[PDB]
């Protein structure tokens, strides 16, 4: 896509050296903000071919509140296995944080279900926020939030966006990161009878790994090709009705798949 | 400043009609990004005159953890009047979750003291954060947080650090938000013995209220002249130990002042 490819060549051209949680060298590079015009069509990655399968399961996973990886398992899908435990837990990570925050006081907050009344009806509130990163639970948790927080927004009929990422790995992570809430505004939208506007990205210490290079020069050099689209078959009766068959990606055309290695 | 007369422009450009917590008209945007050299001189708009007196006072007051308004009193600051209650008190804002977070278990975190511990001995740590979004406690706030969050960031030996703001009156607030977080990378880089880098400002719901586009239309014709110099008189024994006569600027040559009336 026109503007994932000007980060990389921004990383390259801007980046300093050093190293990440004490392993492999990157280049890395400390603020950055793109706009993604949802009405120009899904913003999944052209110039390297990618799947929406992990992507769709992950999802209905954060939406139900749930942080043990079975339902993950019993579809195959295998990203947050690495993390895991023995008993298939992962501490109180991200949908835990979205369905039931745990208050001083004995309560547990449903911050999805406020911000779905918040759109319905109060539209112009300046704090239709969800926030993942509960200072006194962190060292609970199996990994630290890196999507930690998001903001929506209302405006002549549209929904809008607003992502803040504290670490990114252009290369391997960024493209599944930014088609995942791509596909939540949508939902969104849906449920509130309304059309899809803006999605805002914006990040801290976005950086390459030297081990990634030269997929990257490679990338740099293939012509980015018209967006798909994305089709919603069904209309649930709630947020948390959705089912992994409403979704079907069309028009998306792609260039081949490139690998890449971590160390370890 | 040339970045901050941009953005007034951009508003005035591109920005909707609408409302506000239910009174005076605006006009929007949603999503902003600007960068502020700080070794280019500190950052205090001088196309209209300022004062940073209140602006120090209060930031020492958030250092300290309370969140009564004596000692802003003593000093004839009267920012806070407006929100605070009969005893004084303020609910749990900013420097009550910046210095004694509440967990679900019985403690109280110091994000300031584990703040400094990461930039001393884990530099190159992607999680010195410092959150004032406490789910749990908003509804006994007199105010939630507008500058919600902020990161720090370590590279060739100068320190940055990115505020995410979710509200932001551009006309009124703006300036005195700048200074503030300005002065306390200064602040924290001393303590750190390191050199001060950018500062990063991210929005949200950004605005001008229409009952300040006389205002707006008549800064916009001065021309910005250098920015002044920050003076640091003493060298503290910790971040908690500044006293309000440490500080002194330098150079600050600004036009003339500008009323910014608001309505009840």
């Amino acid at each position: 896509m026109k503007q994932y490819l000007e980060l990389m060549q921004k990383v390259l051209d801007e980046g300093t050296q050093k190293n990440d949680r004490t392993g492999t060298g990157t280049l890395s590079i400390f603020g950055h903000q793109m706009r993604f015009n949802l009405q120009d069509g899904f913003p999944l990655v052209t110039t390297k071919r990618c799947h929406l399968r992990s992507i769709i399961h992950e999802l209905l996973w954060f939406l139900q509140g749930d942080t043990n990886i079975a339902y993950l398992h019993e579809n195959n899908v295998t990203i947050w296995d690495e993390w895991a435990d023995e008993n298939g837990d992962l501490g109180p990570v991200y949908g835990k944080q979205w369905r039931a925050w745990p208050t001083p006081d004995g309560r547990h907050i449903d911050q999805i279900t406020t911000v779905l009344n918040q759109l319905k009806n109060d539209p112009d509130s300046r704090r239709i926020i969800v926030s993942a990163w509960n200072v006194g639970e962190l060292d609970k948790m199996a990994l630290a939030p890196c999507h930690a927080f998001f903001q929506f927004y209302v405006a002549d009929g549209k929904l809008s966006c607003q992502l803040y990422q504290r670490c990114c790995d252009v290369f391997l992570g960024l493209p599944f990161n930014i088609a995942s809430y791509a596909l939540l505004v949508h939902m969104m939208a849906q449920q509130c009878d309304l059309e899809v506007g803006d999605f805002v990205w914006t990040g801290g210490d976005t950086h390459l790994y030297s081990n990634h290079m030269d997929q990257t020069h490679l990338q740099l050099s293939r012509e980015p090709r018209p967006l798909p689209k994305l089709i919603i078959k069904r209309k649930p009766e709630s947020i948390f009705d959705y089912r992994f068959e409403d979704f079907e990606i069309e028009g998306y055309d792609p260039h081949p798949g490139i690998k890449a290695p971590v160390a370890i």
